[PDB]
């Protein structure tokens, strides 16, 4: 059984602007709504801030170092936009600029492909005070940010995602208020998930005008399965495929709004002008693909909005985060997406891996996470299993390259393949990173 | 004696969200609060304003009964998304005839029609612009009174801006209990100066285009001492700056409170020097909402004013929790006058008791002994308070109606009139048999 | 008319640990709710029974108010541990000498002596035996019913055994909302059945020693159909076999309920067929405590009897949430007349409203409405059920005073008579006032 | 190096509930453990230990992994309702046979036999007179013991009484997270003194009946300083006395300590002198169970030692939320070879780790590194103590079996042999393999 993956894909790792970076006033950076929200009491795990994070802001040489040393082909990360433009709209700042700049030559000097993502839930507060994404206009905010980046890593930069994760954006920020900015709201949720849509679009088409490259949205899906035989079971397993993983697809496709969600959302529902639709479809280069986990959902009449709740899967090992491990599924997954776009959509997995308990501290100069690693080979190989059956894909990134914060769940959830020092900033690579940097190495071989 | 003076005006308040109905009706916009109303666990027992009094439907029997209790004025706010619907541009013609046709009607039975540009329903297309988070607004609300105050020209002579810019940016921005349900220092400190500021901007537009008389509405709601510990009486100032000095002062042209800089900490701002001279923008009146008094002492953990009241279990307590203690009427409207140099008429907007009534009529009546008493011992508090030299002008009822408290659903009722929601049926309390006694008599059966 | 039958009886009732305070004065044991309402978190308030209406000192004022309000009966509890410290044993001299002198009080004003043996105190000592989770309990109470039957033998004529049992062991031992705190359904099954057998000890030592006519109190919740659903109907059966039949039907030699064997199910037992027999002990007369009504429907996650109430929103509702409707008063009691045949003397031992009062007077007054109201139309509706053949002797107000509703502190007030617990001053409440002329005009107040 | 004294014991331990299952089986007694498991609300994800282990059915499988694992002592608890199911009266042949079968099959693989009288499972029948509020418990337990003592006289030879007093009453009576569900300080208090006169009842029975060396056995959680401020220290020492000396005190013939007095206020009591003669009857040897510290910092709401304890972010924490601090161990022993005046041998008779692992092995393998490594730097501070002159005669792993973490449920895995509690598959951890090859070298592996 071989393991060998197609000549050219590209074996790589991911990062977020606010989980690493740290620093996040300094050098004329602006206020983002994650730097309001986290200041909030109540809304933080332990009350943990981004303020200082990985202090990958300082240390991102040795960041490099470390994945030269992990034998990365690609680094897939996220600018601040408030970092960029401290007001969102208006001035730039040069310094945070310039930090990007110096990361992205520093990148490719060490053989590394920069991805770059736009928009990684760090909106400029100035913006939220203008209403965020729900004001329309923010369609053309980000169109003009993308600008700024496009011109200024053309040649560089040659991979754009646009947007990581609407329904994580939208679900968790306006919908329930886990997230930034904190919104409780079917209504904002329709509105703010029609205009990330709509942003993503005029950034596409921003980006035929001045920029140079692919260019691709990031959706993260997670495939929900039959609980049982009833009938209520797969309307609410429908429902909650709907909300989640057909949400934003299908209008990417042209395929319009699921008509499940006028029963999730009910009076909240709107109907749209069609011309948003034409916009929302401009045609991408590529597609990443957000994978962790199946559900299993079942009826849950007093579940607001989607009246689904998954079931607990307990023949299998969970994450720390909760997650059942099933490997198969995202075989499943990627042929499920190859299916709704055609085929003809190359995809990329932008985010895989998984949160396990590690002590705070190297234990001499180790850290051994074997259920990591596990979870590591058997995606792997399930990865290998979705390209045998046709699907075209180009890809994969482990999240995370470092322990980081993990939003509003603090940074008791460690995604890394690099642990975290959060004390002493010191990084110790893992027994998973250790066998990623195998697996790089041997193109797969190694799985055999 | 208790005999008030004369031209002294006696009436009842209510508001447009709260005693409506018909949110959607007739070219009606979408508010803030059809939103919030509508997203369970918001409201208790999931109430909404959709049908509330329906006084869109029964204005008429409702000035019948203000004359019933011989009302000289009423106070009542304009919804903004009945007019405007998208809160700029269009206006709806129907909804803003409504206004018109309340108005004549009202001016008809010789009662003084008080109207409030803004009470608490914003319309959800400016949300999605940011709300009271976008500077604009003054802009925006300032368009809004124009509208009203060219339409109503000369029938209108009494205008309110804002209805309690605390309870606004308090509960609708700092801690998330009200429409829009945001919960953010950040958010509440710029709320608060741009509701200021448009207060202003809407005060200009007045003089420019308006007549008669404007003004601002404050609650305030004064902290006495808990004790003579020193952390007791910062934590006392911490609260009376951050509910009734916040706005106060901006608008008597002192500026904002300087332990406001201690409470919400790397949330303040510093604002530009123009803003201030805008806020300050003079008016001709102001309206005091009050209730109750509180007790703050110092509560570490309590976010951010770090300060809790002490329950005064000396005094009785209504449904809505709060302490029946007249005499801190008086001083407060004292205090006011002082803040305000005497030189600024004032009148209680708002003033009233929230006791449980049964959900219908007893034979044709409705006992409320204690909202009598409220009112009563209040009453001659304002002419206690008027004897101390305060330019007290008028007193309003909270409220007319039994109404949608909010968040609190209609489980509070706050009327003088009782509402039966199941019929829409309407009968007088004893509160209201008594009230109109005070009018008719001037004050004359206080004695 | 509403004149009552001759010989009518109206009076008014209280509780000992609801009143009295002084609790561990003059040689009085720890109770169960000595204990109760020191724990945190137990009380509304952190209110205790240490002082209460300070009765135990003021009990000679609270006469001349008995007086006052022309009352003829005045039903009260005497505290086992006050008279018992140890619940066996030594007898405590001036804790037995208290009730001698309140009774030859009563005596002295006309006012008919009402006694309970037992009204939830049970004494910590005995509580550290099992309390009513221990069979011989039975004996215990049937020695301690002894010491007083024979105290006060040709003084206190018509006696009580047991307050609600339902109470009891619901609230003691089911869900643990009132002393001694147990929440085991295993433990509320058998705590029932001792109850009973308690009854029947302390009826059969009262054969032996007492003189005058003993009986159970009972209260009881008629639980109406909330529609013609037969979900709902098994629902109203559960509900009313749990709370209604429970303790009646056993009385009255008819054996548990079968639906318990739903309500309950492995924590429901099979028990000797004698004791049986000792549960069926022939009484002279039987008490009934009533409130309100409940309108139950199926709700399949509601432990133990699968079904909760319907909030009647068309009728006045009571500070502790109870319904105000009359006429089910009228239909209990002729249900409760054909349960035991029509041959056992009814009396209503309590009925009452709770509604807000100022915490003091208001010159020298308490105006109440709604509490005159249910006290007029209740009233009328006992009337009502004399007109349909129910044998009912009598009518006791709860309560006589503002006091210590259990678990709910000092907020609920049922008293007829105001108190200012910082001054410990009494003043009569316009139900009061209406009340003495109800007793007056025997009923025919109710006319004009 | 590491090696260990000649004659100190490895072995592994367990309890009668948490692994055995078939509870009510064979005329086996309810226990306060199946009314409370069966209660709604009291066990994690509703588990039961109605199954458990299945050890009742598999014990002969699971002596084969003791013999696999190299142990040397298997410290085991019985359960007083298989063996007496009123608690009084009438012996359960069968449950008692098993108890029989399982100390034969242990002394056959050359097995040291351990047992423990009572591990939380109290009889309900007794629990129905009281429990461990009935001061006449302190005879019950006695007769129960006798039972044991005469059965197995010269086949188990080392007997505990009590497993964690503290555990049995904070849990049982004061907070009532743990069977039979009380919350009372009252009661706390009284419970605790019935248990102390229990254990001294059942070594005077044991003097009277029995052959060997009996003994108690005490959990210690050592609270070290949050801070240099007094009120924290203050707390310090309530936590201090409430948890670690409330009991090992009056067993040392010290009495209660005074903060207790502090912590339980009204709730205290005084005690008769010949309780404490009773309670401090001499014994042959002293039990520790220990896992971690506390950093306890003062808590005013915190019911009742107004404390709580202080995360301690720089170190390892266990899926139970417990801080691995290995010297701590050391300190402990160091402290109970002092509280005992070093005249009495002493045992750690459990000491253990919970971390995740999956619910099936793979393959056929659990690779359980912080387990591992909680193991092996525990076992080094064992040595420690050791070598600062205590009296130590051995070491039990808790736990033996991946087992019923009582209201934890199974989600806290203890074992250092996985199970599978769908499959019931017994699979060695990484753990196990370890500690087998620790008893092999006699401690030489570590060094
Ligand atoms: O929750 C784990 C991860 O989920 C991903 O899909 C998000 O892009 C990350 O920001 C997050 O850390
Ligand atoms: O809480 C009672 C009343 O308070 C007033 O100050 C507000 O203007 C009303 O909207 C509210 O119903
Ligand atoms: O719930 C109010 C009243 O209910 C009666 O059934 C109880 O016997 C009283 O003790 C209680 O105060
Ligand atoms: O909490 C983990 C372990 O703690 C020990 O002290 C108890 O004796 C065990 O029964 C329990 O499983």
């Amino acid at each position: 059984r071989s393991y060998r993956f197609p000549e050219g894909f590209l074996w790589g790792a991911a990062t977020a602007a606010y989980q690493i970076e740290g620093s996040s006033m300094a050098d004329g950076a602006g206020e983002s709504i994650w730097d309001r929200f986290s200041h909030t009491p109540g809304n933080m795990k332990d009350g943990d801030t981004g303020d200082v994070a990985c202090d990958h802001y300082n240390r991102w040489r040795e960041d490099i170092e470390l994945m030269k040393r992990l034998n990365l082909q690609a680094y897939r990360f996220s600018v601040s936009w408030s970092r960029v433009i401290p007001q969102g709209r208006g001035a730039i700042n040069p310094k945070g600029l310039a930090f990007y700049d110096r990361l992205v030559d520093g990148l490719l000097e060490a053989g590394i492909e920069p991805l770059a993502t736009l928009y990684h839930w760090d909106l400029p507060a100035a913006l939220d005070d203008r209403g965020g994404w729900l004001n329309p206009d923010i369609a053309d905010w980000f169109a003009d940010y993308g600008q700024v980046l496009f011109e200024k890593f053309k040649g560089r930069v040659k991979t754009w995602g646009t947007i990581n994760e609407p329904w994580c954006i939208v679900d968790g920020g306006y919908l329930h208020g886990a997230l930034a900015p904190g919104h409780r709201s079917a209504y904002e949720a329709v509105i703010a998930g029609h205009n990330v849509l709509r942003a993503h679009g005029a950034a596409v088409r921003r980006f035929r005008e001045v920029g140079e490259g692919q260019i691709g949205i990031v959706l993260n899906i997670e495939p929900k399965y039959p609980a049982s035989d009833k009938p209520e079971d797969e309307a609410a397993r429908r429902r909650a495929e709907a909300q989640m993983n057909r949400w934003f697809l299908d209008p990417l496709m042209g395929r319009g709004y699921p008509e499940e969600l006028t029963d999730v959302y009910g009076a909240a529902w709107r109907e749209f002008p069609k011309e948003d639709f034409e916009l929302i479809a401009e045609p991408t280069d590529w597609m990443g693909l957000n994978w962790y986990t199946r559900a299993v959902p079942e009826n849950a009449p007093d579940a607001w909005p989607t009246r689904s709740r998954p079931v607990r899967q307990t023949q299998h090992a969970h994450t720390e985060t909760g997650w059942e491990v099933y490997p198969p599924a995202l075989t499943d997954t990627l042929v499920w997406l190859s299916e709704q776009t055609g085929g003809k959509l190359p995809l990329m997995v932008t985010e895989n891996g998984s949160a396990w308990y590690d002590p705070p501290h190297a234990i001499d100069g180790r850290i051994h996470d074997p259920m990591r690693v596990h979870y590591l080979q058997t995606h792997i190989k399930a990865l290998h299993d979705a390209i045998g059956k046709g699907v075209d894909l180009r890809g994969y990134m482990v999240w995370s390259l470092l322990d980081n914060l993990e939003w509003s769940l603090g940074y008791s959830k460690r995604f890394g393949i690099v642990h975290v020092n959060f004390a002493t900033q010191e990084r110790t690579i893992k027994d998973s990173g250790l066998f990623y940097a195998e697996v790089i190495k041997t193109h797969g071989d190694v799985l055999n």
